[PDB]
C-alpha cells in the first residue's frame, strides 16, 4: 500500500477535526480513520512529507471538512462570533494535466454555499485583464449566479514551490495573507450575519474540466484549522 498522511507527526492536528469527502460530497473516512491510516492513490503522503490529494471529474471531490475535534460530528461556526476562525496552509500546486481547469484548494462554506474558494484556475479574465496559471479566490457576497455575487480576485500566479496561505475570519471579515503578504484586507461577510454553519474545507475539488478522467493533483506540506479566542 501507498503510505498514509497519518503515519507521519505533521498532520495529525488537522486529522483530527476533519473527515473526508471522497468521491463527492459522501463519507469517505471519519476522523479516526484517517489517523489510523486510510490511504489511497486519491489521499496519501507524497515524497515522505506532503498530504497528496487527487481526484477526476465534474464536481468530485478529495477534500478535507472541518468537524469538531477528538471524534466529534460536523462543526458549524458563524463569521461574526468575535473570535478569529484561521485556517493555514503550504501548498505545492503542481501543474496541472490537460483537461483540469480549476481546481478549489481550500474553501469556507456553510449550510447553503461556499463563502470562500481558493482555487487554482488555468485561464481567467477578472476585471478585464487576463490572468494564466494562477490562484483565485471567490467570495460570495450574494447567492445568485450574476457577477455581483462574487468578489474574485487574483492572489498570485501559480509557483513551482511552496505556497503558503492564511484565511481569516474575524467579526464579518476576511482576510487572505499569501506567503506572508496580505493580499485580501478585510473583505466583507456581512451578508453571512446570521449564518452559524460555516466551516473549512481543503484538498482538491475539480471545478469545469474539459474531460472527465483528467485528474486534479494538489499537494500540502501543513494545513491546520484553528479558532483564535481574544
Ligand atoms: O464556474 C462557474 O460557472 C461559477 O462557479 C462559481 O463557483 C462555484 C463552483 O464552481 C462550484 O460549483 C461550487 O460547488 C459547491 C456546490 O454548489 C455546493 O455548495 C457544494 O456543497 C457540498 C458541500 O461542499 C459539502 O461537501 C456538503 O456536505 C454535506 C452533505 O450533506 C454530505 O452528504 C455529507 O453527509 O455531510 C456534508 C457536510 O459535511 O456538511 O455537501 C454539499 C453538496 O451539496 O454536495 O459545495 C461545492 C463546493 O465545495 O464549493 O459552487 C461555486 C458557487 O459559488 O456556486 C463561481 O466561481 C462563479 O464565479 C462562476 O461563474
Amino acid at each position: 500500500f501507498l503510505t498514509a498522511v497519518s503515519s507521519i507527526d505533521t498532520f495529525l492536528p488537522v486529522l483530527n477535526e476533519a473527515k473526508l469527502q471522497w468521491p463527492t460530497s459522501a463519507l469517505a473516512a471519519s476522523s479516526e480513520e484517517l489517523l489510523g491510516g486510510y490511504v489511497g492513490s486519491q489521499f496519501y503522503l507524497q515524497d515522505g512529507k506532503y498530504m497528496q490529494f487527487q481526484i477526476a471529474g465534474s464536481s468530485n471531490r478529495c477534500e478535507l471538512r472541518q468537524m469538531i475535534p477528538d471524534g466529534g460530528s460536523e462543526i458549524g461556526w458563524a463569521v461574526d462570533d468575535g473570535t478569529t476562525h484561521t485556517a493555514t496552509s503550504s501548498i505545492v500546486v503542481p501543474e496541472q494535466v490537460d483537461g483540469v481547469e480549476e481546481v478549489t484548494i481550500m474553501q469556507i462554506h456553510s449550510g447553503e454555499a461556499p463563502q470562500l474558494r481558493i482555487s487554482w484556475i488555468r485561464s481567467k479574465s477578472l476585471d478585464g485583464v487576463a490572468y494564466e496559471d494562477f490562484i483565485m479566490s471567490t467570495v460570495r457576497i450574494g447567492t445568485g449566479d450574476s457577477s455581483d455575487n462574487f468578489v474574485k480576485t487574483h492572489l498570485a500566479d501559480r509557483t513551482a514551490g511552496a505556497m503558503s496561505f492564511q484565511i481569516d475570519v474575524k467579526d464579518s471579515k476576511l482576510t487572505i495573507t499569501v506567503n506572508g503578504n496580505v493580499v485580501v484586507n478585510g473583505q466583507d461577510l456581512s451578508f453571512w450575519d446570521g449564518t452559524d454553519s460555516c466551516y473549512f474545507k481543503a484538498g482538491a475539488f475539480n471545478n469545469n474540466p474539459t474531460s472527465e478522467s483528467a485528474t486534479a493533483r494538489i499537494k500540502f506540506a501543513a494545513l491546520a484549522w484553528v479558532d483564535h479566542h481574544h
